[PDB]
């Protein structure tokens, strides 16, 4: 009876999030969709209740992860988030793949009950991506291959609660993975396959870079565009569900300067505010300072940086001081023409 | 009393649909299982001999549906286990041993019983050496489980663990002889294609020649068909693991005929479970038969076997299954094959 509403958890999201519309639709239709799973797993001949593993692609500061933090929140059942680097096979000293249960169950009391019904969030999953075989890929395509029975359902023997200087047993049938990483390259892969122009009189020719696009191309991903990155093609097809962020916009940034609940914006406010001056922007300002960000190509990321340094030497400087009450910040500021204006009143 | 071999095919068949050849080729294995397992006693047989089945099918190709619904068959022990993770070599992990633990569990730790288990060790292509002949690092989880595993198929005592490991030093171990428990081997050997392909032409460069396509996805499936002990081996799995097993069984690549019936025919069919949670809210979920069909072909396009299906169906219907739980009075939602192509939105009745 609880039905969560789709638009409550994406606009729960959206206090955080401003700009992904694809990603939290999705998990958001996961998320109302795995309740009704638990929720109706009696004996009604829906027995099965076939799941559907969940991916995020797209590029770097497009809030892959701020989303798994924020959707634990609002999540009733278990839920971690697993890194892909620390996992590898069986023989080597790694992190067994198993070991991200015992992670989840932790969290849970070990309550294997609870724990059969959480979510999982196996972030950089770009980096196990094979090389295009000589030597065993311990970090890469073995744990693909460790990690592939496990997307599809199989029990383990999670190890139990205690140092011990009975090895209970765990189902993995109803437990729903996400996979989210930043595949780098991906574009060009499906720029390849596309359209790979060749020379000659009568054969088509483009540009190796295609209209400078890298922002939407994820749109047009196919299986195929994983099996290339080195992806294992059963690996491919464990996780059916497939989704993509778009790279960022200009419209975006100058929002989330401000929209978010914890924007970057607040915590400056509160430092400047406990040393005893008004911290204070202007609209054109924030504008600016996004233009920046877009020529960094970091992502959100690069907008902490821009800002670090306009305002290091007024960090450096107001603390000494206990006179300034505000400091203002102007487009010229941002474009460096001037020095940071304060107001030494008070 | 043990059923006739057809009985336990087309009991299978209510779920797989294609599968005769692999279908047929269990079906006499559990049949003379059974005999064996019933007539086990000193009546003019010595040791009977079991003969263990290898399973070779592309992706999606339904070897682990068969099993578990041929596990609700069985009325002796089955078990369900991965050699992903069995990495013996002598070094650290599981044992090889601690699979037919599992096994012991559903038997309640009947030696006896143990003893008339059946195995299902998928995966076999992720033990597969990578050139077969070690140069330096000596293989954990690649030879090493080969070597280890070849014992228990032609058959050895096993010293299981009992329940626990903490009352006693020994606890006295179980011995349960694994000559007499049938190991069904079932792994999704992907690159066999190729390597079969190369003992069918071997191609060369000249007029005189049997050059080959870059490309043989179209024959994936019927390669399998064309296997052969050699081309084992040069995958990478040992000879004498080959021979362990005579018994080399195939599945075939999916069709779109046969992807419109697993759409609907099975009794948890994926439109059926579709329906099935949207109809737990109470709005009724209908296709029609050229909808159904549209999802076929975008499934063979794809090459993610049975599983693409699902991901297919997902992406149909994305944005209405967002809005239909909010969006009340909504009598049912039909689709048409309009909607599969991408031009037409699913048809929302949108009355009482
Ligand atoms: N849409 C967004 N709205 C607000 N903030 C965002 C958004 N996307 C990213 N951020 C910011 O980026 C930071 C988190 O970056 P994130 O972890 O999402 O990068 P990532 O895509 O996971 O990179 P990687 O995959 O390499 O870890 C947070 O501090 C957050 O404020
Ligand atoms: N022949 C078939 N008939 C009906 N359903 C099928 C068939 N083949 C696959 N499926 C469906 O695909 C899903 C997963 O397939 P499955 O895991 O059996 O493939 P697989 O052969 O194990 O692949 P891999 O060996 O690479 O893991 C199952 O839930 C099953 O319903
Ligand atoms: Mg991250
Ligand atoms: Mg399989």
């Amino acid at each position: 009876h609880k039905l969560p509403a789709p638009k409550e958890i994406r606009t729960i999201l959206d206090q955080y999030v401003i700009g992904q519309e694809r990603a939290k639709k999705v998990l958001a239709v996961a998320v109302y969709n795995h309740y009704k799973r638990l929720n109706q797993r009696d004996k009604k001949d829906d027995i099965e209740l076939g799941k559907s593993n969940i991916l995020m692609i797209g590029p770097t500061g497009s809030g892959k992860t701020l989303l798994a933090e924020t959707l634990a929140r609002l999540l009733n059942v278990p839920f971690t988030i697993a890194d892909a680097t620390t996992l590898t096979e069986a023989g080597y000293v790694g992190e067994d793949v198993e070991n991200i249960i015992q992670k989840l169950l932790q969290k849970c009391d070990y309550d294997v009950e609870k724990a059969q019904m959480g979510i999982v969030y196996i972030d950089e999953i770009d980096k196990i991506s094979r090389k295009s075989s000589i030597t065993r890929d311990v970090s890469g395509e073995g744990v693909q291959q460790a990690l592939l029975k496990l997307i599809e359902g199989t029990v383990a023997s999670v190890p139990p609660q205690g140092g011990r200087k009975e090895f209970l047993q765990v189902d993995t049938r109803n437990i729903l993975f996400i996979c989210g990483g930043a595949f780098a390259g991906l574009e060009r892969v499906i720029q390849n396959r596309s359209a790979r122009g060749g020379i000659g009189f009568n054969a088509e020719v483009r540009s190796q870079e295609m209209g400078k696009k890298v922002g939407e191309a994820f749109k047009e991903v196919e299986p195929e565009d994983l099996v290339k990155f080195g992806l294992i093609p059963e690996f491919v097809g464990r996780l059916p569900v497939i989704a993509t962020l778009d790279e960022l916009d200009e419209a975006a940034l100058m929002q989330i300067l401000t929209e978010p609940k914890n924007a970057l914006t607040k915590q400056y406010a509160k430092l400047f505010e406990m040393e005893g001056v008004d911290l204070e922007f202007r609209p054109d300002a924030l504008k600016a300072v996004a233009r920046k960000a877009l020529e960094r190509k970091t992502g959100a990321r690069g907008l902490r940086s821009i800002l670090e340094g306009i305002l290091l030497d007024t960090m450096y400087e107001i603390p000494s001081q206990q006179d300034v009450s505000k400091v203002v910040i102007d487009e010229s500021v941002i474009d460096g023409s001037s020095q940071p204006l304060m107001i030494y009143e008070n």
